């Protein structure tokens, strides 16, 4: 179970850069392509794929293969809710 | 705006080193005193009355009176589940 205990510290570290906070918003709304994301935070599309390739590795993400495009999107609605849960706990302003 | 984006941040790396994530995976099935904790990992009291001070200072925790001892708790129904789902991503029984 060591194991275990061991990853549950990898999932939020991969969220540190905040940088990356942002973009998860903006999926959430609605699922975004490559070149759609440059206008977030905009640069080169080099950039963004070489990430997109590191929270793949640790299952945050999910990749699917649609005519020559390669779009993206959450993995399922656990992540949804998490995201939320967080600035509400923050955000404790009750009424 | 911005403020809160890096106050999101500053939630996360509020429970990096793992030997905190158990401590509070002992507060969520059951409250527990300072000594009592001791079990837990065991050692000198001040050194967890140290900390126990750190999580308070984001608010992630709360303290009570009753009598004359220190009980301990979760602040609601938000963190429970955030454990919770997060170990529950991260082990994703397929079949």
């Amino acid at each position: 179970n060591t194991d275990t205990l061991e990853r549950v510290t990898e999932i939020f570290k991969a969220l540190g850069d905040y940088n990356r906070i942002r973009i998860m918003e903006l999926l959430s709304v609605s699922e975004a392509s490559v070149g759609h994301i440059s206008h977030q935070l905009n640069l080169s599309q080099s950039n963004v794929s070489h990430q997109l390739k590191l929270l793949k590795s640790v299952h945050l993400v999910k990749a699917k293969r649609q005519g020559q495009s390669m779009i993206y999107s959450l993995d399922d609605i656990h992540v949804a809710t998490m995201l939320k849960q967080a600035i509400h706990h923050a955000n404790h302003p009750k009424e």
